[PDB]
């Protein structure tokens, strides 16, 4: 078939991290998914932002869950020409009329523990704005995968970090997925190879990748024939795939 392309945070290295501009630009592009992360605010809002704090990519400091949607909207995103962080409702508006689908990540808080009651709130929100039926859900945490398995019929994918992959080893990663009724894993592109993909598929699991940001990495994913990869350079990915097909 054809390896799908997911725009990492709207295309971080083209448009900045999680910017209205990058999401808008991604919404009009010739790829299949946009990838993004969500966190709650202290007053029940759902904001699109990678880290659980605002420090790294904005001019404001603090944990998103400790602050109001008001304060979060006062923050300005680095390299985002004046942009503020998006709510989920706002993000949904840009994609309702687009052909590109959602790949949502359930990230934990600053303490690394999952947000209590949030998976439900995200599922409600997406249903309320007519995108749930176009969302694939992802997380590094089995606690979050387990909540998703119980709360939704949408596709679920487990993000397997290099540490987990190396330490558990592929055998145990596969056993753990199967034990949790997880039908797809995503590994860091630098930890992927043909043998690993063989082993994963032989167990009945889909195999995708993440962090394919360079020409080398992007080409590796296409040559390997993975199901999907996230990329901070979606423009180049599309161009490299189009050219890979023909070659
Ligand atoms: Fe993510």
């Amino acid at each position: 078939g054809m390896t799908r392309i997911a725009s990492h945070r709207g295309g971080t290295l083209e448009f900045g991290d999680s910017t209205p501009h990058g999401f808008t630009a991604t919404a009009a592009m010739a790829l299949e998914e946009v990838e993004f992360d969500l966190h709650p605010t202290a007053d029940g809002a759902i904001v699109v932002h990678h880290d659980p704090t605002l420090d790294a990519t904005t001019d404001m400091t603090g944990a998103i869950v400790d602050m109001t949607l008001a304060k979060v909207k006062t923050a300005t995103i680095r390299y985002g020409a004046g942009s503020h962080p998006m709510t989920l409702e706002e993000l949904c508006a840009l994609y309702v009329d687009s052909h590109v689908n959602f790949r949502c990540e359930i990230k934990p808080g600053v303490d690394g523990l999952p947000y209590e009651g949030f998976v439900a709130l995200v599922i409600a929100g997406l249903e309320r704005h007519s995108m749930l039926e176009r969302t694939t859900f992802s997380s590094f945490l089995l606690a979050s995968m387990d909540e998703l398995w119980k709360a939704t019929t949408r596709p679920r994918l487990w993000l397997v970090s290099p540490s987990v992959l190396q330490q558990l080893g592929p055998g145990a990663v596969i056993e753990t997925a199967i034990a949790h009724s997880i039908h797809e894993i995503g590994v860091h592109i630098d930890t992927a190879d043909a043998g690993l993909m063989a082993q994963v598929q032989a167990a009945g699991l889909d195999f995708g990748c993440w962090a394919a940001h360079t020409p080398s990495q992007i080409t590796k994913a296409l040559d390997l024939g993975v199901k999907v990869f996230t990329t901070d350079r979606p423009t180049l990915a599309i161009a490299l795939r189009t050219e890979h097909r023909m070659e």
